[PDB]
C-alpha cells in the first residue's frame, strides 16, 4: 500500500480545476442543501467519509477518497460488470442519500471528482491507500441487540437521539446524522450491512468500543426501519 496524504488547501491552482476542486468540497459536504433534486434524506457525503479542516473523505477507515480515482473502474458485483467512479459516486446517491444518481456529465458530479482527484494527487495508479475504505468488523455470533440498546443509550443517543433521528445544527444541517427512520440511509445501502456498520462503529464511533460492543451496538441499530430501495 502507499500512505494516505491529505494535500494542501492553500496549493490548490488558480483556475477553472481549482473552483472546480473548492466546488466539489461543498458539493461532498452540504449534499442535501447543494443538490436538493438528487438527494432523498438528511445525509451529505461527509456523515460517513468524514474529514477535518473542512476536507471530506480524509479519514483511514472511513472509506476516504484519497486515492479512490486510481482504483476505477473496478469489477462490482452489485451491477455484474465493471463501473466507473461516476457510477458508484451515483450508487451512494441512490442507496446512502436515498435519492437518484446525477447524469454521468453533470457539472456537480465532475466538481467532486476534481475533488476527488486533487485529493488523490501523487498517488499512482492501482496503488491502494492505507486506510482506504470501511474495514468489515464480523463476530462469530449474533449480534445481541439487547446489549446493543445498552450500548446505544450510554454511548451514541446524546448525539444521534432517542430515536435515532440526530440533531440539526443552527443552519438545519445534520451536526450528529439520523442513524434510522426517513431520513436516514435506505436498505440498499452498504451501511444497512451487519458487518459494515460494525466496522464502521468500531473504527469511527463514538466521537472507543470493543469489537463485541460495536457488533452489538450496529445489530440494534440495524433493527430499526429507514426507506426502503
Ligand atoms: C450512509 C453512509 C454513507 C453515505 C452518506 C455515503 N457513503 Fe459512500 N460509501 C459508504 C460505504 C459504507 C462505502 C464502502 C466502503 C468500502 O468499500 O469499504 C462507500 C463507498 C464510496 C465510494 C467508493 C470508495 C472506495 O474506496 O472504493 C465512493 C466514491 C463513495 N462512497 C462516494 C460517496 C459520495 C460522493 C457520497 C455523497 C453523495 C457518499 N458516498 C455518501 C457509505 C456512505
Ligand atoms: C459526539 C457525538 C457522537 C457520538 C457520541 C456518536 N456519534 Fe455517530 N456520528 C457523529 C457524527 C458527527 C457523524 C458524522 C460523521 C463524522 O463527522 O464523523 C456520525 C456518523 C455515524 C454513522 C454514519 C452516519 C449515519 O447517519 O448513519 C453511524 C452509523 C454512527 N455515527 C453510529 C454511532 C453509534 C452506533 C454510536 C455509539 C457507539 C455513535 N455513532 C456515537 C456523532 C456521534
Amino acid at each position: 500500500t502507499v500512505a494516505l496524504t491529505v494535500p494542501a488547501a492553500a496549493l490548490l491552482p488558480d483556475g477553472a480545476l481549482g473552483e472546480s476542486i473548492v466546488r466539489g468540497r461543498r458539493y461532498l459536504s452540504d449534499t442535501p442543501a447543494q443538490l436538493p433534486d438528487f438527494v432523498g434524506n438528511g445525509l451529505a457525503c461527509r456523515h460517513c467519509h468524514p474529514g477535518r479542516d473542512g476536507e471530506v473523505g480524509t479519514e483511514a477507515n472511513a472509506a476516504p477518497f484519497v486515492g479512490v480515482v486510481g482504483r476505477f473502474p473496478q469489477y462490482s458485483a452489485r451491477h455484474g460488470r465493471l463501473i466507473t467512479l461516476e457510477q458508484r459516486i451515483g450508487d451512494c446517491f441512490e442507496r446512502s442519500l436515498n435519492g437518484r444518481a446525477l447524469a454521468l456529465d453533470h457539472p456537480a458530479l465532475i466538481d467532486m471528482l476534481a475533488y476527488m482527484s486533487w485529493l488523490s494527487q501523487g498517488v499512482p495508479v492501482g496503488a491502494v491507500v492505507a486506510g482506504h475504505g470501511i474495514p468489515t468488523l464480523t463476530l462469530e455470533r449474533e449480534p445481541d441487540g439487547v446489549h446493543g440498546e445498552a450500548l446505544y443509550q450510554a454511548r451514541c443517543l446524546a448525539c444521534h437521539g432517542a430515536d435515532g433521528s440526530g440533531t440539526l445544527d443552527a443552519d438545519g444541517r445534520y451536526l450528529f446524522p439520523p442513524l434510522w427512520g426517513p431520513r436516514s440511509f435506505n436498505t440498499g445501502a452498504g451501511m444497512n450491512r451487519q458487518a459494515t456498520a460494525a466496522g464502521f462503529i468500531k473504527h469511527n464511533m463514538p466521537l472507543s468500543l470493543s469489537d463485541e460492543e460495536a457488533w452489538d451496538v450496529a445489530g440494534f441499530v440495524l433493527t430499526h426501519p429507514r426507506p426502503l430501495f
